[PDB]
């Protein structure tokens, strides 16, 4: 059915001019990858573009980005249509334009340093109304071409001249201006923004489908998250990306008025989002409005509140208006609020990981020139407890740590900066770890919900665990209809018994990074917190979060750490029941078997834990955790070795066979201790090195080299002196006496 | 100063502290300075009255307003970073905290110095003890 049009997707390739199609969708238009393409779109535009071909786009989708759409009056779920361009032309002399405010506060011979190395060995093919942008130094400005030579579009030739002149001019109120947002300004909320694209696609570029149908739409959604995470960013970049009416409400505006103005502000904000539909109206600090009304005693505020009741109940008979509030957490609004009607649909957004760390330090180094030392990886690793607003306030930072002393005294009086010598200077690395250190206001201390990197391999044997495990887990997802086939129903909890120091810890989140689920972890020092502070309560919003991040595994430790506590194992006269694993029991009972949370607990006390917990349901799987032998304990020091440099008169073997009993952090520090006590050796010689010639005024004496870069078997055999045994073999014949007496 | 604005009602309160940040917009580049914050803006539950609630909206609202218009520096001055609201230290209003702490003897001494210049010493007075001492 005339496969030449398209639809439209986002952009992989950032270069400009650029497009990315299907493989096999080459005959289909009967052109290469260096082959150049117009392509059409509404207002009778159409752009030209080069062209490549991926295969992960389906055969259906265009790849663009936000400047070729703008040129083009185009959104995304459009489309356009497409034809080659063999009849391309070399373009001489296309005289161009800087036009927007950009220019503002600029200076210096811009032309050259800006567009000579971009149309450099480019041939970017051109064509007239193009508003083609480039970043250099801090900013981001964009020319449009005003004429070409040739006509309408052409090659540029790196020969070709630009005699390029022109003032400043202004932005026709059609197209929109470059600082407005998109998808691509955004990092790490990739799973979030999919939910909300999905749902609120149809709605605003579809409604007259909606009108044809009968079903239900979502007239109000709610987000929560800790601030600076980029919730006003988000709608604001939802809005952009389809054309929607955007308003804007600000709690504190309306509390700092009297009764009359706040309520007249609301109805009017309504009555305009009503009158631009489609339309979107976004509310922040919802908890400054509506709170619960134990902490509200002002008659006003229970007015106000009233009065945002009622417009959301109102609002369901007119327009197609969306509605989205943002606060910090579900609990600290009114409960009247989460109901069927009025914020129905809900959203957490939580915290970035690595990877979105280093979205985030991308997105806001673009404009900032870089040096060859600085690297986003190690950064990212090193950046705990950061969301957001953190990490662009750390890179303004760092600029500044370079600029502050030496370009100030250089130009206070050599000449006014100009922009060749503002934006000469790069930023280092140092100055990247000055800002670190010395600014590290982490903003954030709770919980993390993230897949974990550790792997089967970093694990020392136990393959047998393995091949139990991933039968209780993989297998119910990988395969459900098979259980339906039989009787059975997948159990929903293991327990792990056994010595510390064995890697019961790991293969909790060995099992996440295999299955790519999500991971949280509780440790005993927060059980005993909540028993001494008596809040239970905490307990269910654990579990509410495991809810909200299905797929995920649960783990608990030291879940013996109560019972311990009071009184020894036999405890006090009480009993070996207590307040906390009560509302654990309470809140798996009652628990759905499809959200497929998974839980694991862990302890080397079974003997005092509290029988109820083990009955059928529940936790019910058990499985012993043995200490490392002879052939596990080489894997594990081949493991713990596989990230430092060693030498090779090792004998790994050797010492393997001379441990007995050992446990896998028993090997660890002494690889840590032989480590120390490398670098210690090293410190003293390269110190007294540095020391002795200081008085020996030769201008040149260097015998460079590195004194131990690698260890021997001399550090290591003085490390076996202070390595012994941990767990006393007595507890060991408790361990087998509770394995067999099953 | 913060109880000259609680001396007074929510009209004349409310016409000084936005009629204060224009006059400081306008001489930019300028500094605005605040003392006894707390008596502005505590934690909610320590507030009561309604014109309370009302008087540290206005503030957020300004301090939003700062971030768009002119060269306007503000500085403020607390006993305990707790003591205040929490909606403060946020990103583009309070972002950067301080603290002064207490000098030790060399700014004890070095303090005795600055009060001790037009008075008139006599050869005993040794304020390496007095420091000591203090
Ligand atoms: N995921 C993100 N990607 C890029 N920038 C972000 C992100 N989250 C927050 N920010 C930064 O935070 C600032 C806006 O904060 P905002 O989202 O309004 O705070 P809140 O989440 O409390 O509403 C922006 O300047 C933006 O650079
Ligand atoms: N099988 C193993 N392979 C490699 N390292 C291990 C192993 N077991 C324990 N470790 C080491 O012990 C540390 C984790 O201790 P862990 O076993 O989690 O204690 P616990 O059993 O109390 O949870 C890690 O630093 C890891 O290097």
């Amino acid at each position: 059915n005339r496969p030449n049009r398209l639809i439209v997707d986002e952009a992989i390739n950032e270069d400009n001019s650029v497009v990315s199609l299907s493989q096999p969708k080459m005959d289909e238009l009967q052109l290469f990858r260096g082959d150049t393409v117009l392509l059409k779109g509404k207002k009778r535009r159409e752009a030209v573009c080069i062209v490549l071909s991926d295969d992960t786009c389906s055969d259906e989708k265009i790849r663009m980005n936000r400047v070729v759409r703008n040129n083009l009056r185009v959104r995304l779920g459009d489309v356009i249509s497409i034809q080659p361009c063999p009849d391309v032309k070399y373009g001489k002399r296309i005289h161009v334009l800087p036009i927007d405010d950009t220019v503002e506060g600029i200076t210096g011979n811009l032309f050259e340093v800006y567009l000579k190395p971009y149309f450099l060995e480019a041939y970017r093919p051109i064509r007239k109304g193009d508003i083609f942008l480039v970043r250099g130094g801090m900013r981001a400005v964009e020319f449009k071409v005003v004429e070409t030579d040739p006509s309408p579009y052409c090659i540029v030739a790196p020969d070709t001249v630009i005699h390029c002149e022109g003032e400043p001019i202004k932005r026709e109120d059609e197209e929109e201006s470059l600082n407005e947002v998109g998808y691509d300004d955004i990092g790490g909320c990739r799973k979030q923004l999919a939910q909300i694209k999905e749902m609120v696609e149809l709605p605003l570029r579809h409604p007259a489908l909606f009108k044809a149908i009968g079903v239900k739409p979502p007239r109000g959604i709610l987000l929560y998250g800790p601030p600076g995470t980029g919730k006003t960013l988000i709608a604001r970049a939802v809005a952009n990306e389809t054309g929607a009416f955007f308003f804007l409400i600000n709690g504190p505006e309306i509390m700092s008025k009297l009764a009359g103005e706040s309520e007249s502000n609301l109805r009017k904000a309504f009555e305009e989002a009503e009158k631009n539909a489609p339309a979107i109206i976004f509310i922040d600090e919802l908890d400054a409005i509506a709170p619960k009304r134990e902490k509200t005693h002002g008659e006003v505020e229970r007015r106000i509140v009233s009065q945002l009741l009622t417009l959301m109940d109102g609002l369901k008979q007119r327009a197609h208006v969306i509605v989205m509030a943002a606060t910090n957490r579900p609990n600290s609004i009114d409960p009247a609020l989460r109901r069927f009607g009025r914020f129905d649909r809900e959203v957490d957004i939580g915290i970035p990981d690595a990877t979105g760390r280093l979205e985030i330090l991308q997105i806001h180094t673009k404009n900032m020139k870089l040096a060859d030392d600085v690297d986003l990886e190690q950064v990212a690793n090193e950046t705990h407890g950061h969301v957001g607003a953190d990490l662009a306030a750390l890179c303004s930072e760092a600029a500044l740590q370079a600029i502050r002393k030496k370009m100030d005294l250089i130009d206070l009086e050599d000449e006014t900066i100009d922009a060749e010598v503002m934006n000469s200077l790069a930023v280092t690395m140092d100055d990247f770890r000055w800002a670190l250190s010395q600014s590290n206001p982490s903003a954030l201390r709770e919980t993390v919900v993230e897949v974990p990197q550790v792997t089967w391999e970093d694990i020392g044997g136990l393959e047998d665990v393995k091949r139990e495990l991933q039968e209780l887990v993989q297998y119910p997802v990988e395969h459900p209809d098979k259980f339906l086939k039989f009787g059975m129903t997948p159990s929903k909890g293991v327990l792990f018994y056994g010595p510390p120091g064995c890697g019961k810890t790991l293969l909790a989140k060995a099992i996440a990074n295999e299955c790519q689920a999500n991971a949280i972890s509780i440790k005993g020092p927060e059980l005993l917190t909540m028993w001494f502070g008596e809040s239970e309560a905490n307990v269910r919003e654990i579990f509410d979060k495991a809810r909200q991040a299905a797929p995920c595994v649960l783990f608990f430790d030291e879940l013996d750490s109560i019972a311990k506590a009071r009184g020894g194992n036999i405890g006090d006269g009480g009993g070996a029941a207590d307040r906390v694993i009560n509302q654990i029991l309470t809140e798996m009972d009652g628990m759905s078997t499809k959200k497929n949370v998974f839980i694991i607990g862990a302890t080397n006390r079974p003997d005092i834990i509290d029988p109820a917990i083990l009955r059928p349901g529940r936790l019910d799987q058990l499985i012993y955790i043995p200490l490392p032998d002879e052939k596990s304990r080489v894997a594990i020091l081949k493991a713990n070795l596989r990230k430092s440099p060693v030498a090779k008169d090792v004998d790994l073997e050797f010492l393997a066979k001379m441990t007995n009993g050992f446990s896998g952090a028993d090997l660890t520090e002494i690889c840590q201790r032989a480590c120390k006590l490398a670098i210690r050796e090293s410190i003293e010689s390269e110190i007294r090195r540095e020391r002795e010639r200081q008085t020996n005024p030769s201008a040149m004496e260097v015998e460079e080299d590195d004194p131990v870069p690698e260890i021997r078997r001399d550090h290591f055999e003085e490390a076996m002196r202070f390595a012994r045994r941990s767990v006393s073999d007595n507890d060991i014949r408790k361990y087998e006496m509770f394995a067999q007496t099953l």
